[PDB]
């Protein structure tokens, strides 16, 4: 459960083959919690960017798995479970995001670990295939999407994910306390991408 700087440094010491890529045509950022059975009760966070195209070769071989959106409608390299909603008939890769730059260039690297498990990348993925057209929103999304494709189900480890977002100067977005801007549902998340920041009230 708890944030461990010691786990972070020991696992991240093995990160390798850093590379800089041009700006994605679009993308979305999500947080990942890292654990290992022999470090019980410890965890730390990182960010992943999900971009168009097939780049299994940029991933550690243990992440070179392909998971599919529902029915015919596209797939993502690097994620470990199927996605219960339709995509937009595009192929994506989920890459460890080391840095996203001023000019949009992304710095990606390999990590020694399995693929991205669990349902908390679903808010991101849903926004990516339904609402994002161009660019990468400068924010980090976290949450499971219900059957209605509107309700956002909250995650454990929101503190870990926050740390991970803040490291890179980005806000955490989700439907729970601990996040920087709360979004009750997917369509409020999509409105946030449009406004870019939370609207302000002055009386």
């Amino acid at each position: 459960g708890k944030f461990s700087r010691a786990l972070k440094n020991r696992l991240e010491s093995a990160n390798y083959e850093e590379v800089e890529l041009p700006p994605p045509s679009k993308g979305v950022i999500v947080p990942v919690v890292h654990t290992v059975k022999s470090a019980p009760g410890e965890a730390f966070g990182s960010l992943a960017i999900i971009i168009p195209g097939e780049y299994p070769e940029l991933l550690d071989a243990n992440q070179q798995v392909l998971s599919h959106f529902a029915n015919d409608t596209g797939s993502v390299w690097g994620i470990g479970e199927d996605i219960p909603f339709e995509g937009d008939n595009m192929c994506y890769t989920a890459l460890p995001l080391k840095e996203i730059k001023r000019n949009g260039n992304i710095v990606v690297e390999k990590i020694f670990a399995g693929p991205i498990m669990g349902p908390s990348a679903q808010l991101g993925l849903s926004l990516l295939v339904n609402d994002i057209e161009d660019g990468v929103p400068r924010m980090v999304f976290t949450g499971e999407i219900a059957d209605d494709e509107e309700t956002i189900i909250p995650i454990c480890g929101v503190d870990i994910a926050a740390i991970a977002a803040h490291e890179q100067g980005l806000p955490l977005i989700g439907n729970q306390p601990g996040v920087d801007e709360e979004v009750r549902n997917t369509s409020l998340a999509a409105h946030l991408i449009q406004t870019g920041t939370l609207p302000v009230q002055r009386a």
